[PDB]
RNA sequence: GGUCGGGUCGAGCCUAGGCUCCGUGAGGGGGGAGAAGUCGUAACAAGGUAGCCGUAGGGGAACCUACGGCUCGAUCACCUCCU
């Protein structure tokens, strides 16, 4: 139901690289490895392959971001339903 | 007081050599935190091959093997020496 905003956007989790640190290819070709901020990383499991938020850092916003949001199995295909993710994106 | 000659002292300046300090620096090395991406299970009970010290060789990694040593080693049988 979310939406990204500003320099939000959609990513893809490509990698788990431990010590709570992601690798998330983001929608227009930059891998960056994201940090899991403490709030939502105590509530929400996350697997491998999974459509979240990616907000890029203030400084350095080219390799470095965080995670906001992650989507359910629903939402994806209530998404998919409205038009704004592709199966290109999904599958890479 | 000017000019020339002689003697002596002399800050500074140039060249060469030798030590030493500060700033960068391609590349290499271990150390400390973090939390888990990964492969195993070396230690604590006889931890499932008792553990550890010295020296030497070998192995993805904890580790393994040989010679001499210690008890900071468990259980059973026998023997020895004491109170
Ligand atoms: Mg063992
Ligand atoms: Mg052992
Ligand atoms: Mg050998």
């Amino acid at each position: 139901v979310p939406l990204p905003e500003g320099n939000q956007l959609f990513g893809v989790v490509e990698q788990a690289l431990g010590a709570g640190w992601m690798d998330v290819r983001c929608e227009d070709g930059k891998i960056r490895r994201c940090r899991i901020p403490g709030k939502l990383r105590r509530r929400v499991w996350i697997r491998v392959g999974d459509l979240v938020i990616v907000q890029p850092w203030p400084v350095q916003s080219d390799k470095r971001g965080d995670i906001v949001y992650r989507y359910t199995q629903t939402q994806v295909d209530w998404l998919l339903r409205k038009g704004k993710i592709t199966q290109e994106f999904l599958t890479g």
